[PDB]
């Protein structure tokens, strides 16, 4: 049924579409597509973020470090960077920033404080990740070409990392509640997984796009029932294609009325 119904909403999309639910009740999965690759995207700031949280455990002021913001730092989407430009920002800050406003500088500065894309991914191997894969800085990472091995993951083992990151044990438990304050405090979110959903649950999340159309979503969401993770990957043939944040909602509509 919740199947069909995906084929469905993936056909009249005309494009490509990743899903993966786990319910944390009784760790029943929902998969469609689980185990192809897709762009991640800025989903992948959630992995930077998290390997910056993990760095805080041992240096227990890392968060209020202060990183130089230079103009030629600056990238193409700096809505927080941008005020800071011949400053600082504290890593903290630039956690906040790529993850609720998507700041693509600061997204950078993550990466660099992790020794580059490199980094990123040695996290997500260290915490069990073996699909992820970070290869290239912003904006470059968002290319999303067709078959481009590059910064993708699947939605499989994406839902297991942010089930790990949020709910599980990957990261200390202060460091665990301040990804899911970061999380729950996403500006950008309305639109995609969240819009599908009851208006009662609550949640948590991580968006993305990029070229080829491509329009993702990650989410951790509280409705009556122990926390869902859902993750909603869409790219297209096109490489000036729209954004479809709608296909997200309708994909997570499909889920929740199939739960
Ligand atoms: O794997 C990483 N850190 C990590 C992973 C798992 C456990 C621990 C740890 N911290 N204190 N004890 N163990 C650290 C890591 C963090 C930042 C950058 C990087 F390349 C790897
Ligand atoms: O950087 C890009 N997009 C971008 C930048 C910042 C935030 C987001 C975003 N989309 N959904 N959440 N965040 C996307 C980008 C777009 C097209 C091609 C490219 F190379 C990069």
């Amino acid at each position: 049924a919740v199947q069909q119904k995906l084929a469905a909403l993936e056909k009249s999309s005309g494009g490509r579409l990743g899903v993966a639910l786990i319910d944390t009740a009784d760790n029943t999965q929902v998969l469609y597509r689980g185990d192809e690759r897709f762009p991640m995207c800025s989903t992948s700031k959630v992995m930077a973020a998290a390997a910056v949280l993990k760095q805080s455990e041992t240096q227990k002021q890392l968060l209020n470090q202060p990183v130089e913001i230079k103009p030629a730092d600056l990238v193409n989407y700096n809505p927080i960077a941008e005020k800071h430009v011949n400053g600082t920002m504290t890593l903290a800050e630039l956690s906040a920033a790529a993850l609720q406003y998507s700041d693509n500088t600061a997204m950078n500065k993550l990466i660099a404080q992790l020794g580059g894309p490199g980094g990123v991914t040695a996290f997500a191997r260290a915490i069990g990740d073996e699909t992820f894969r970070l290869d290239r800085t912003e904006p470059t990472l968002n290319t999303a070409i067709p078959g481009d091995p590059r910064d993708t993951t699947t939605p499989r083992a994406m839902a297991q990392t942010l089930r790990q990151l949020t709910l599980g044990h990957a990261l200390g438990e202060t460091q665990r509640a301040q990804l899911v304050t970061w999380l729950k405090g996403n500006t950008t979110g309305a639109a995609s997984i969240r819009a599908g959903l009851p208006t009662s649950w609550t949640a948590g999340d991580k968006t993305g796009s990029g070229d080829y159309g491509t329009t993702n979503d990650i989410a951790v969401i509280w409705p009556g029932r122990a926390p869902l993770v859902l993750v909603t990957y869409f790219t297209q043939p096109q490489q000036n294609a729209e954004s479809r944040r709608d296909v997200l909602a309708s994909a997570a509509r499909i889920i929740a009325e199939g739960l």
